[PDB]
């Protein structure tokens, strides 16, 4: 029913996402109609904000693929925020320190263990209270991902990865390989090597690790390794793509 | 700047179009950035109104790609109102006779001649009279299409190819295969001769002979009998099944 | 999974109904997790249009309650639409004779035995042909209802009830009522002799009967004479009385 | 606080307008803010639907000016829901009969006498029923207008002034010049002795006599005349006027 | 006419409030209807942003209730926009200190006093410069509330309590039971005594106390005990409790 | 197509520029029509969020007017918002040291120069990735322009004056005059004086200067003085003003 599928499926089997940057319902729903095990609404690179995530998760409701809703920042009212609208599984960017995930874990619990703002009444996430025991099993359903994907982030990777409440490290390849001096280049060794590395790292930590490319050749090599959430393309890059390869086929 | 170039193009080239159904400004900007020679807007079976086809009209304009609105039918009230926001090209569904086809002419043109609605002074169409003459130059540039698609529309056909201001009939496979009693089976031999018959007859009569087939192979052939504008593929079609194939090569 | 339940639940037991008229997808999910049997999405006396009635089915679909949509009347191209964006139930509003009953059994069904405009790939009825067979199949999960609600509507009701594919007539007391004269005063005798032997004459002819009342005594009244789909209340009524009760008691 | 003050002001006083075509909430609150008689949201001629034009009443209301709605065309559905979300007067464009006329006055009035359909509950016409004897009062505060802008309405003009409950008629000057020959010169003097004539006979029928004129001259000619209500200016040409004259004092 | 009358009655009766987190301009005018003294329009537990905020503040602005916004945190650039859009009343949460406190009232005040950006021309606070004293006069009717409902709140009562400038403190009762270690039950003795000295301290400083419980004999108890601003109900809760009720009487 | 002429011309010509608060895609496109030079977008002071700026440049697009986009405050993931949508101008307001200035111009630039966060593929920036080497050459199409409109502003003015990638220093005469002890009345000598030496100082350290003035005779003035971009009305003041004046020639 409100049973976090992609929070239980970490520790069980291997998850394949799909972006979803059209940033409406309508665009969500046919993804959601595809049996991805899980859709990540872009709340950091698509227009989106709380009242189109909303909309995103009511299309996606009716259907087995699990939600996981990325904020623009590791902002706490706005986390507060996607919360209370029903997004149980957060995938926080730029986390580049032990001292800023621990704050996103208590971003994500209750009063007196953590900073989550109480307003069970209003939210979609209680369903206006009627999951009857919400405010005492909340937690239990909530799944935190943080990103590492700056320099300071890899500074910090033993000290993120020792932080209770932190499910799964999420690595991404476009931020880390422009601050490693490799803008648009992912695919080079240097990148290549830190990435399998950190993977290894995550994995031998016991958090589920979790990566996006839109390469299959690297999806399956990620998926290879034991990549626990593999995000494998982009709704906007393939609606492009498709649409260009078909114009080339009369130009 | 507001020639309408998709209309002098059907006496000069072969224009390959993309069908516009996720229905959003978002979508039909990403659409527009192909190269497609025109988009179709559809009203007909999209979740679209006036407002949205607005938005999609602002996304694409920045855009060489020419836009074509279908309406959800021959309804005189709404083509009034498509024409102010201002979609210059109008597909017409469901056109069953030469009275229906002259009715549609006489929509899409100013009184005394027409009974298109004067509003200019709050039209888009006229960028709020800032295009000084449109009251006498705007018919110049209106382009109305009919579809033929029904068993009346094919006993109609001679007569609906000898009204005046029709630019072009647009044969639909889907409600026509349906009509002769093939519903889902438009590839059938049967639809496949009326539709080369009707397309033969369209540009004998002089007039522009238009369709949609996702099929490859039939709109190459659609193009080498001379066909003057063939949509070739469909947004929701082409993100579902990119999505679906994706998927499949890791299930 | 897109089986119409509120269709088979017509032979099979009494369904419960809320009126959704707040006319928007968070209203519509609030209303959808109190476990109605049905929602009856209202374009006729909400401000709905398309796009609205759209987001608040996305909203509904993630629940059991089965979504029914009122049009704003017997529109062919509207029904088309509201088709295409997947309601399986429509409710036409003030039917008055076997000829207009007979045309909107027809705008709901493909043809050649109908008149449904054909435009799978971009509905969300057809999940943009996921549902494979879904040209074959869709009409067997359309439920066509009626309402007679005028002095015309009854003075054709057995020539209405006679009409192969209408699957249930459902009795506006308020459009009723102001008919008979009695506008405001559905209560009266007059106007609740002539609903019973209505409700009577249709379950006669083997149809299903349906009805609203915010009147609790009147509406189990209803259900003891086997009224197979009766609405109970409200959203709008509910929301508006329970907030005006609630203040009385501090004034 | 519903009492129709345009309707009570034709037999009174001569009532200034602007018309709105900007067509959201935010725009209409800023023409409401100064001090017009009245406001023509325009449902006909900008791109509006009913959602928006109830966003632009709820604006209005707050604020003296009396707002007038102009549906697209003379639908009955269409005036049914205009009237519920709360639009007081209405304008019906192109009236070409008394036949026609008398219509418009039925689809404003509840049955027995009128076809306005019943839904009070549901209506911010009633309040959702706060306004307690809403179905006995709502007609006393209705305000039917009708355009005359073709040559049948000045055919059918004496027939049109004899219909009971038709309260005002407002003359078109874009379309009734186009209807004459004179497309885009409403000033010529063939033109304008009609406009003066017809003025004439709505006054002595006992009717309301409407107009716009954006030319201040032709405006107060006509409130010399007794005109009762006369728009004055557009939202969108004030908009595009004053930005350009600015603009010219820099190129 | 944009007199805080929210503001004066602060001095002068006890103000009975409702919580409106239906979150669009539809849901806050039916709430406006019934006549309580004060409505919440929650930005922090509902799914509202600016717009969303302004679409309510021009609804409920034809009514007498008077309108309260509760931002999502004290953000001093969501503050400026808030009071921009023409919000009078905030109520801040989660306020910890008279520093913090401090700061929250000169967001509400322009320089050389306060911090709130200047842009008069541009705001619906200022009706786009048509109340032309409004930068002399904008804080005389402008008003401040916070929020205690943390432990360090509790510990910074008496610091904040003498900050000039903050007109009234909210206690947060949900919230407040959590960070008491009693989350979900806020009933408790060990809460409630909490609650009654909080209050009874907020009125010895000479502020006004306010408090929401839809608990009936707790806000009736609040309200002997003089508390100035009670808020008695939710829109959500009201909605989602009369459906449930009245389906139980048919289940 | 996507290069930024206002950049290229803050070198080589000056610049008009019109204030667009009337924050929907149809205004911006009615603005956009008159041939400014410029048009800013402005995000801190009309109610516009992240999807009504991205409408705005949308219309704005197919017109030669530039866009220039004001945030509500320097947020580093509100900036990345704005330019992955697109906005190749952004004006910042309330600048106070070179250390912020810095901090905007980082948040502009990629890594590892930058902290713009990288998410191409879904961006309108990049036209979905259709601008093949944008990762390359984005940041030589972006202008940064900050705000002085405060003390501490003017206090740092050298220190933000040698910050490399500031391209223009705008002053704000609301926020500066009130900052200054003359809120509402900027036209004081006091002032003048203070704006004309910082205009001076922003020239001689090779910056653009920029300001805002409705008063024509003050506009032209900072034009004699070589101010490189001019805003000269603001929307919403003039569909006021306009409105205003056209009612006083009929009260
Ligand atoms: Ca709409
Ligand atoms: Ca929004
Ligand atoms: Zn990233
Ligand atoms: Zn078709
Ligand atoms: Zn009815
Ligand atoms: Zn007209
Ligand atoms: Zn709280
Ligand atoms: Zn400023």
């Amino acid at each position: 029913n409100t049973v976090n599928y992609f929070k239980q499926k970490l520790k069980t089997e291997q998850q394949i996402g799909m972006w979803v940057g059209l940033a409406d319902g309508y665009c969500a729903e046919i993804a959601a109609n595809v049996g991805y095990d899980w859709l990540l609404i872009d709340g950091e690179h698509a227009p989106n904000d709380v009242r189109s995530i909303l909309a995103q998760l009511q299309s996606i409701a009716a259907y087995p693929s699990q939600a996981v809703v990325r904020p623009v920042s590791g902002d706490v009212p706005l986390i507060k925020q996607l919360l209370d609208i029903g997004a149980q599984t957060l995938l926080i960017p730029m986390v580049e320190s032990a001292e800023q995930a621990e704050l996103m874990v208590k971003a994500t619990r209750y009063p007196p263990e953590g900073i989550r703002g109480v307003g069970a009444a209003l939210a979609r996430a209680s369903r206006w209270n009627n999951i009857s025991d919400y405010l005492q099993t909340a937690d239990e359903q909530i799944c935190l991902l943080v990103q590492v994907e700056s320099k300071k982030g890899l500074d910090n990777l033993d000290e993120i990865l020792n932080v209770d409440g932190v499910d799964g490290i999420f690595i991404g390849p476009a931020d880390l390989s422009a601050a490693l001096g490799y803008r648009g280049n992912p695919g080079h060794e240097f990148v290549q090597n830190i990435i399998v590395q950190t993977i290894q790292k995550i994995r031998a930590a016991g958090k589920a690790a979790g990566i996006l490319s839109a390469d299959e050749k690297l999806a399956k090599q990620y998926l290879e390794l034991g990549t626990e959430f593999v995000a494998v393309g982009v709704d906007t890059s393939l609606l492009m793509k498709s649409m260009k390869q078909l114009l080339s086929k009369f130009k």
